[PDB]
């Protein structure tokens, strides 16, 4: 039995929500599910051998965790980052079970990736790695078996290289991956889906907490990250009349120097930088206009703030940063990143919600579900031999995020207690709602009794 | 060439309708189809070895008759009953060809099952048997090959155990079976579909026979059986304002002691008894309130009656019972059960229709088609990556049953003669309509020339 | 549960040997095997549609009984005869389990065929039927799964058409069938193997019964049948210095009119007749030279006789014929045909052995095993990428038949009682030896416990 | 990157032999192999769900490490022990690469198993677990892909249950596993092979070290373990005229109380105890006759000794025990167990060899190779459709062990230095010989360049 801190972190939060609720008082038989659900159905690791631009034989480790398939084929992204290991991918894959359950679409949970580092690699090297990766993975996936997509380090470029290699090796053209190109079975809204869905979720939070007194307009938002989720979270914020006060990467943070915050052209500039695996610091002009802080996160540096959207990586909000956010005025936190808040930050936010200023955390498995939701929609369009409009997909996305919110608050009211401020735990509601659905389907298919 | 009485019975009725009609005068080439269509495309038998709760090695025989696939993949239920043998399953599978053709959905015909007896078995034993059965069957079925579901003795519990075992063994999540759980690709209305569709069919019969003078409201209905088909036939009858005067099982019959008949809470009580494989006699309270007759069928015991719905098993209405029904006032018979009426009962009812009181039999292959129709709809929802509403499925079901009625009366008028009472044979119309469609598709795919 | 007389006959003889022996006194747990072993692992039936020389759409039923695979892949011949049905093929497939066990080669037991009648068909029609048959069967067989060969009505012509169709459909060249052509993975001695092995077995019988006082030289032999087994039994008899007094077909019997009996040129003439599906009666010259009896079997017509070799079909020796054989001097009977002796004939011969003149029956599952033995050798040569010499295969065949004899007498002495004449039952010894081996392997692989 | 101590231990010893030798001076390009070879080609983990005798849903983790396939299909045993995890199975699978290379047979290296604990389980539970395990593994193995067999906790009973389940699920009868039953493609000598091969290896050690002055006769041997390897090592020792002074299990050690040591009937008694998963302590009579020490290993308790055969598990000889062995007279150590000697014990023995009393360690990857060698021979017999005699297999085994010895000493002389006592390192020679072969084949197939 090995040391898997991130997996254990994610497991402890979920199980804590469940065990602290009335669920096992009402349904004591469900206790039997926990030892079973927490062992993946299957894990694959494989050597990935590839050739660099200098002709050297290179090697990296690849993985696919197929955690749960009670509700559908395994579904979840691929992460290319030098930190990747089994522990991280188990955290993500376990989260993904419950997140996918919340969407209402027929998707099991999985996650995979490699310790391959895209930084410093050419597009040629990345194509070659992608192809080599898929030459290991193809036999273990399929449109009704396991449907990947892109997570950290895995762009449309990578996903599409993988689609191409699968279609060649299996000699079929199907919905094996999502995040595809629009000419090859892609969905409108898929690039935008995660970040748009985070912001949709926040609109439901503001409505509920203010009992309809306020909207997202004029809210000051601190975003971290500068990739797929952060970009479109920032762009949706701006569309909705909110103020984007920060954006960040692994090297530092850009703090807007105007009360109007960052504007769309600036997000597009950063998008172009990240397409070339460059850093925010590499725009001399953005840095001179705004306030660039090498080595820092946004949270303690953004001044007065209303919303925080962690959109980079796990454990990117410390307990100290959570408390600083609240002192700076923050009352809504929604995780674009998977497990963005550290365990200590979760506790700070949950105590605020219960007893303090009422700062309200939406967990990633609810708030960030828009991406995998629109992936499900991509699967549906592929099966239907159809391509829906932007408006059609966005409306479905909005309806899904609303349903996740409603499931979360309904389940929290049924099994939990909100505390002094009467603000239900989105953390507890998402965990319990997702677990109950999966456990029920598991029982039907024979996974436990 | 072996003795297969039930198969021969079912074959003789179908062929009699066809040969007594003008069909082969108009299309003499169709005579060539009969020797071909009546040999199944394929039959599988397999040993099913399993372990009882005492640890003993047990064995039963399993089967899948894949009768015809001109119109689609094989489709039809699985029956667990100690009577099961090849003859019975051929009867059912041959019927199923024509029934499935009538639905208008792309479904071939098949049937399977085992002589395994669920009575006296634990849920644990039933899970184990289900899994063992599917470990024999899986290689011969698939979402575009052969899609089973539940018949006598095969509940959602069994179907879902089988789905789980298939998905594990084939490592894919697809519409391999219908009658699935709502969290795992099930359809709304599927449990209700057969019994609801029987009653829908009867409404068309009353409208036609009374030329719009009467409705189902207030009609006194004798139901046999107490399982999936009988339960929802009884509940639909009550919803429609009819009076349910009986319900039965293999041990006896409950006759209502009030003119109001049985009420929904009583049907639900019986439903709960049957979930535990108990008998009607095991409710002391139901028996004390009503009139329980050990060892009897409803037909001669229900007093005055308007409709008879055989919803248990084949050959459950004798010729003597048919005549007694008519003396008791019965003018509509609709088979929920497959081949519920004995050959002698069919003749009594067809002569009544032609020349007597006008008592009108709807054959199972028309009246009971709602179940496999909604199975087809479940296949469509699975393929579409969609879950339709209850209202949406029920409306489709109603439209299918109406279309089966119209096909039946249209074809009877075209090729047959109704006799003195001008009431077209639903028996003959269903048989000829179904046969013509299948024969036409067979010719296209090369099965005959 | 259907009427399967031939299966029941074969089962009753085997089980009688076992239950009348000490086996279940020594190993009482083996009683549990009988209900399991007697249900085939799998049965396939399929429609076989084909086109005659006049262009008509024709249909026949095909079958493959896969009875037992504890010792190896299913193995056994295909029979084309209008009598064929499931009962007959179950008899043969059940026999084949035990026969294959006796050979010592890794072969399970199965049998298949069709009610297709080769008589009156052209070679063109037979090619077409063969191909159609294999287009149904191919997915259920394979070199390590189920390896057919030719039984009644299935010649090398048929087997090779089937090989060709399999290799095309599966795009591989392997030992899927035995009885192949020498240019396509055939074995030397395979055509001769059954009839040669029968005569080898008889040599062991004469040695044992006469305690080395006599040989096969000069023995007068009555053979029935005129196909693959009879031909080479007759030719081996002649090589060994015995006298062939008869040969027969479905239309009548040729009795030799000389004490020298039939000569090889006459057997070759009949071979050529049977290649064209003609009858013995169609040689005017053979009939004029010898004594042809329309409608008769040899047994009561051959005059004085020492050995009887039933080599046509099941139940071709009545109890009355058995008694007549003994009155005519017969002291050895060896079944070339499967279950050649009727149940009443078996009893006559077993009582003779025990208490009378000492007439000694060798059951087909021992005496006729040479064919499937050399099939196993063909499988070994295919796997090895090798073709052994005639001498090499014949020596292996001889060694196998000797080992079957030794196993039979050793097991009979261990578990049975020979009676007054001290001649062990070859019937009982073969049945018990074969059953013990299969039961032991079944237990190891989990088929029973 | 996780903590994998056993894997790291095994890797460090191998790489130390290689890096301390002249190999990379002669062939510097081989340095590139180490980062590649040490990442498995593939790892599978899977949940194994099963039912205990009380009907409870149980779960365990299963694994198959497919480490290297340059020389053949993956090959190596399955271990059922509550300690099992990925680290242990990687140690074993990495060892297995090199061991399999040394045999000269075309076998890659792998290992798998489960944390399932057979102790306290019924044979029924073990059958059920075995079957469930194989229902997870079957798709990832095959006769030309990955061929398992039995390691700690995996008996013929388990292996054969697994064969049965594979043959059912894949519908083929092939050499998917080795260690099979003799009626189902087993090899003679396979049960005996590991322990016999250890003792064969020791005979070569004595010949070499004493320059032909001494033999194994009369040598006093301390054996640990009491399972498959220990039993047949003890029985071979006795056949060869050596004295068995100990045998042990996880609960304690039996020290012989006579100078004649243990006799074959005593080993057979222990064999029967271990078939029932009982302990040595459970024989009151053995314990009363001899000297039983609860909680102890043999090494410091056996008195004067010449040979030590660790035959239980990894790290079962401490550095202190190694030094005590030498003080007690031990001059030969041969590992029946994989990595039986701790790292500290290896160093004690290698310094003795180099500079001290000349105590000589043979590593498991050489000494214990007889088991997988005879597995390879079982694969060859299966492919050939043949069963070789005991004598034939034992002669091949003896020839393999001699060849492993010769390869080891030849390679040690070529690339290493023996030290003062002129006794070549069997440790270094096995590691380098095995690595060079695998690296060469890897290069040919494109695994590195
Ligand atoms: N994409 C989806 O559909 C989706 C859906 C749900 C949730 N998520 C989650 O959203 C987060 C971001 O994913 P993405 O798709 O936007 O990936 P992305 O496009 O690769 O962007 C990741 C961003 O996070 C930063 N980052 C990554 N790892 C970091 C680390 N260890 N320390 C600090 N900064 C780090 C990167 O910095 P650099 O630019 O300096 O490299 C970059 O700005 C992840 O937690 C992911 O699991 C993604
Ligand atoms: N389910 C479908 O979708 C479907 C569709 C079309 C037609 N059908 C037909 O409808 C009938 C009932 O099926 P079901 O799904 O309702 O099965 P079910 O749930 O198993 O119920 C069967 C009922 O019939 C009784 N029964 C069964 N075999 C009997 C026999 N030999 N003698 C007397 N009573 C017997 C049972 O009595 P106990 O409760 O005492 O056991 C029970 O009340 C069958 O003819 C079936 O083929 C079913
Ligand atoms: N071939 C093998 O390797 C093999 C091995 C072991 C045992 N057997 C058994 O040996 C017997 C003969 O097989 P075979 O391969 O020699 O077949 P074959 O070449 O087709 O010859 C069959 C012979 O038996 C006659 N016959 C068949 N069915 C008959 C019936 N119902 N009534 C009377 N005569 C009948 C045929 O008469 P016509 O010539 O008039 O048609 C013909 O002479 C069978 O019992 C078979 O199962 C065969
Ligand atoms: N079998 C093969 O072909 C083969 C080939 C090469 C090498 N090996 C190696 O040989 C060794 C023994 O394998 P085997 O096949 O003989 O297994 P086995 O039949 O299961 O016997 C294992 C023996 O070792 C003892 N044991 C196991 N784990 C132990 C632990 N953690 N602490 C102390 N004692 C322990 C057991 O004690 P209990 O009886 O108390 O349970 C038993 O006496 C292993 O290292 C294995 O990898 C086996
Ligand atoms: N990266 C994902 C989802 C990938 C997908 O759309 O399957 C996530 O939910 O974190
Ligand atoms: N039990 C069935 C139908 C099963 C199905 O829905 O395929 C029937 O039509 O009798
Ligand atoms: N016809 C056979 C054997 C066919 C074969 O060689 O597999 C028989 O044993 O009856
Ligand atoms: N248990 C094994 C070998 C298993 C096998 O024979 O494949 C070993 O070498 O440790």
């Amino acid at each position: 039995t090995p040391y898997e801190p991130e997996f254990q972190q994610a497991y402890k939060e979920i199980v804590g929500s469940i065990e602290s609720s009335k669920l096992f008082e009402v349904h004591p038989e469900l206790k039997r599910v926990l030892p079973i659900i927490s062992i993946p159905e299957r894990v694959l690791e494989f050597r990935v051998t590839w050739e660099d631009d200098k002709g050297n034989c290179r090697v990296n480790t690849g993985y696919r965790v197929q955690f749960n398939s009670a509700l559908g084929p395994y579904k979840g992204g691929l992460r290319f980052h030098p930190s990747v290991n089994l522990s991280i991918l188990k955290f993500l894959g376990f989260e993904q079970i419950f997140k996918n359950a919340l969407t209402g679409l027929p998707m099991g949970g999985g996650k995979g990736g490699s310790d391959f580092d895209p930084k410093g690699k050419s597009d040629n090297e990345i194509r070659r790695f992608s192809q080599a990766f898929m030459r290991q993975l193809f036999r273990y996936i399929g449109p009704q078996t396991d449907v990947p997509a892109g997570d950290i380090g895995v762009t449309g470029f990578v996903v599409m290289h993988m689609f191409g290699e699968y279609k060649r090796l299996r000699n079929e053209y199907s919905g094996v991956v999502t995040g595809k190109h629009m000419l090859t079975g892609g969905s409108n809204i898929r690039p935008e889906a995660t970040g748009y869905g985070v912001v949709y979720y926040v609109k439901h939070m503001i409505e509920h907490r203010t009992k309809g007194a306020e909207t997202l307009k004029g809210k000051r938002v601190a975003i971290s990250g500068s990739g797929n989720v952060a970009q479109y979270a920032a762009l949706k914020c701006i569309q909705e009349g909110a103020i984007v006060k920060s954006i960040s990467d692994s090297k530092g943070v850009l703090i807007a120097k105007t009360a109007e915050g960052l504007v769309p052209e600036e997000i597009h500039e950063i998008m172009a930088l990240k397409e070339k695996r460059a850093s925010i610091a590499d725009s001399a002009s953005l840095c001179k206009k705004h306030h660039y802080i090498a080595g820092a996160r946004p949270w303690t540096n953004v001044g007065e703030i209303d919303i925080a959207l962690p959109c980079a990586t796990q454990n990117e909000v410390s307990g100290e940063e959570a408390a600083a956010l609240i002192k700076q005025g923050c009352r809504y936190v929604a995780e674009g990143s998977n497990m963005g808040s550290s365990a200590e930050a979760v506790e700070v936010f949950e105590k605020s919600r219960a007893s303090g200023e009422g700062c309200w955390l939406a967990p990633g498995k609810a708030a960030n579900a828009g991406g995998v939701a629109v992936s499900g929609l991509e699967m549906a369009q592929n099966a239907q031999f159809s391509t829906w409009t932007h408006a059609e997909v966005d409306a479905k996305l909005a309806g899904i995020m609303q349903n996740i919110f409603e499931q979360s608050t309904d389940v929290a009211s049924k099994y939990c207690d909100s505390g002094s401020n009467n603000i239900p735990s989105l953390v507890d509601g998402a965990n319990i709602a997702g677990f109950l659905k999966v456990a029920t389907a598991m029982q039907a298919v024979g996974d436990w009794w």
